[PDB]
C-alpha cells in the first residue's frame, strides 16, 4: 500500500499503476475475495480479459471497495482484452461492450488485443473443424487496430495497446499509414529466462511499455523441462544476500530494467509479499547475474508460440 | 432411477452397478452437490481417485444420503485408485488407508492401479528433476499387484483392478506365477472413434470388464485435433432417428457391446438426460455404422500415452 500503485508514463498521455494484478482463477467466488484482499494492500492495477470469465467476478470486487469508499473509480486502472473470434473490424466493439456490461465500469482504461491471429466469429472461444482443427481466419492486424482506435475516440478505452506481438507484428502496426495511435505497450511472457531485451530496447525506443506475465516462472505425465524458476540457485543466492524471498527480487529485476510487471497470488500472505518489492535495490554486479540466466525458455502455457 | 443401478458380474463374485458417474471438478464444493443429485436420480456407482483431491468432497455426498436414509452403504459401489507413486509394495496400502480415511467409508468396493508406470514416493503428485522432467521410478506391476491382493484380503477393497493397462502389461498380470486373484476391470480410454474392440474381446475371454471413460468424448490455440465426438455427423443422424440425443446414443453403443460406461455432468438436466439410455435399443445396422467410426483418435487429456 502507497508505492506499488504508484504511476509510470504511457505514451497517450495517460499514466499505468507499476505493479498489476492478474485475475485468472487457479472457484471464480475465489477472485473477488483475491482482488478485494489486493486492492486493500495496495494493487491499483488489475487485468483481465474476456477469455478469462471472470470480468463479472472482478467488477463485483472493484465496485465493492468504490462503494466501501476504499478506492474511486479514477483510482483504479482495469485493463482488458479484445479476444480472437472478435478480430473483425466489425466486431471489435461488440466485445468491448460485452467487457464494460460484464464489469459495470463506463469504460476500460486498457484495451489490448490479446493475440494477432484472428479465430472466426463465434460462441466458442477456440472454434474447431471435424478433425478438431482451430479455425483460423486472415484478418489483418492494421484493420483491427483501426478498430481499436475508433474504441479510444468513443471514449470506451482510455488507452489502446497490443499483447504477445513479436517484432514484425509490432512494425507493422507502428508502420501503418495513417496511423492514429500508437500501442502504449506489448504484454508479453518476460521473466529471468526469457528476458526479452531485443523487444524491451524496441520498446524503449518506440517509447512503448513492455508488460510482462508469467514473471515469478508462473499436474500431467509430459511436457519435460519447466524448471521451477524460483528453484534457481542463483536467484536463491542473491535473494538469501539481500534477505528477501527468490519471488521479490525476480520481481525486483524486472521493475529495475523499466518492465511494468504482472504478479498474481490468491494468498494473503504472498499478497502482501509482493508489496515490498520495492524496499531494495539490486545492486548491478547482482543485475548482471540475473540477466545471466536468460536461458530463452518459453512456458507457453498457452500453447500459442 | 431403477435400471442405471442393476448390476452385473466381476469375475470374484461380485456385482457393479451398470452406469458410473466421474468425481472430477470441472469448485470441490460443486462435486458433492452434484453426487447428491446423481444418487437421487439412481447413480450408484461412484468413480474418484487419489489423484482428484475430491475424495473427501464425494465422501460426504455420500455418507449425507446414507444418513437421510436414500441409500444405504451396501447400495453404493465406491470405486479409488492406486496413484504412481505409492507403487511400491510398502506405500501400496498407505495410499488405500489415506483414501479410506478420507471418504470415512470401511472399505472401497474396487481398488485399481490408476497407471502402470511408477514415480518416486513423495508428497508430490508428479515429481520432477531440477530440470522439469518426471522421477519414474522401476517397480515391477507384479510387485505392485501383489501388494493390491493383500489389501482385499485384509478386506480393505473388495474387489482389486487395473487402468490404463495395455496387452502385455495385462497379460503379465494374467500370468504372474501365484497369481491369487486377476483384475476383474481395465478401466481405459473408449468411445466412438478409440472402441478399444481388441482390447474388448481379449477381456471378454480374460472375463474381465471393461470400463470406459471419455465415453462421450470428453481448448488452446494448439492445432490439436480436439474433434468434438457429440458434433459427428453420422452419431446425429442415428440419434435423429432414435428420436434421442447424441450422448445418449454414444452411451447406449458402449452398453450394447459389454462396457460398463463412466459419464460425468454436474448439470442436473444431462445427469437425468443419462439415466434414460435404457429406453431404446441400436438396430445391428446402426451398431455397425457406429462401429465405423472407429478412427483410433485418442483425447489423451493426461498425456500419459
Ligand atoms: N497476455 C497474455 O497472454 C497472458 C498470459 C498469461 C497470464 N497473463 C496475465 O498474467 C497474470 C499472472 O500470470 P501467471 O499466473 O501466469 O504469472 P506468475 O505470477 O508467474 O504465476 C503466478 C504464480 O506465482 C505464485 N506466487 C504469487 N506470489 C508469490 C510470491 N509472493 N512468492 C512465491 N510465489 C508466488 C502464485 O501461486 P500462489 O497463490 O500459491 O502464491 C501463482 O501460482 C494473469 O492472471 C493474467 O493477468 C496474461
Ligand atoms: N482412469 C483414468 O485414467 C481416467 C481418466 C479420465 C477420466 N476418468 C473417469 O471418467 C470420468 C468422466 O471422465 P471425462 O469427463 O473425461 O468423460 P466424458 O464423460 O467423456 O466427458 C465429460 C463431459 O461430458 C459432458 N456431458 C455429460 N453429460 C452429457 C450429456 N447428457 N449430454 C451431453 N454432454 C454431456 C459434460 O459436460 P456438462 O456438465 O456441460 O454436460 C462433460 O464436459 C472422470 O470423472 C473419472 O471418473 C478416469
Amino acid at each position: 500500500m502507497d508505492s506499488i500503485s504508484l504511476r509510470v508514463a504511457l505514451n497517450d498521455g495517460n499514466f499505468i499503476p507499476v505493479l498489476g494484478f492478474g485475475t485468472t482463477v487457479p472457484a471464480k467466488d475465489e477472485v473477488i475475495k483475491a482482488t478485494k484482499i489486493a486492492i486493500d494492500n495496495g494493487f491499483r492495477h488489475f487485468d483481465s480479459a474476456y477469455l478469462y470469465e471472470v470480468e463479472e467476478e472482478v467488477g463485483q470486487a472493484i465496485r465493492s471497495k468504490i462503494e466501501d469508499g476504499t478506492v474511486k473509480r479514477e483510482d483504479i486502472f482495469y485493463t482488458s482484452k479484445l479476444w480472437s473470434t472478435f478480430h473483425r473490424p466489425e466486431l471489435v466493439r461488440t466485445c468491448l461492450e460485452k467487457t464494460l456490461k460484464s464489469t459495470q465500469l463506463d469504460y476500460v482504461d486498457l484495451y489490448i488485443i490479446h493475440f494477432p491471429m484472428a479465430l472466426q466469429p463465434g460462441d466458442i472461444f477456440f472454434p474447431r473443424d471435424e478433425h478438431g482443427k482451430l479455425l483460423f481466419e486472415t484478418v489483418d492486424i492494421c484493420d483491427t487496430w483501426e478498430a481499436m482506435e475508433k474504441c479510444k475516440d468513443a471514449g470506451l478505452a482510455k488507452s489502446i495497446g497490443v499483447s504477445n506481438f513479436n517484432c514484425r507484428q509490432l512494425e507493422r502496426i507502428l508502420n501503418k499509414p495513417g496511423l492514429k495511435y500508437k500501442p502504449v505497450c506489448n504484454q508479453v511472457e518476460c521473466h529471468l529466462y526469457l528476458n526479452q531485451s531485443k523487444m524491451l530496447d524496441y520498446c524503449k525506443s518506440k517509447d512503448i511499455i513492455l508488460v510482462s506475465y508469467c514473471t515469478l516462472g508462473s499436474k500431467t505425465w509430459v511436457d519435460q523441462k519447466s524448471p521451477v524458476l524460483l528453484d534457481d540457485p542463483v536467484l536463491c543466492a542473491i535473494a538469501k544476500k539481500y534477505k528477501q524471498t527468490p519471488a521479490l527480487v525476480a520481481l525486483r529485476y524486472q521493475l529495475q530494467r523499466g518492465v511494468v510487471p504482472l504478479i498474481r497470488s490468491f494468498n494473503a500472505k504472498r499478497i502482501k509479499e509482493l508489496t515490498q518489492v520495492f524496499e531494495f535495490q539490486l545492486a548491478s554486479e547482482d543485475m548482471k547475474a540475473l540477466d545471466g540466466l536468460n536461458r530463452n525458455f518459453r512456458y507457453n502455457n498457452a500453447k500459442y508460440f
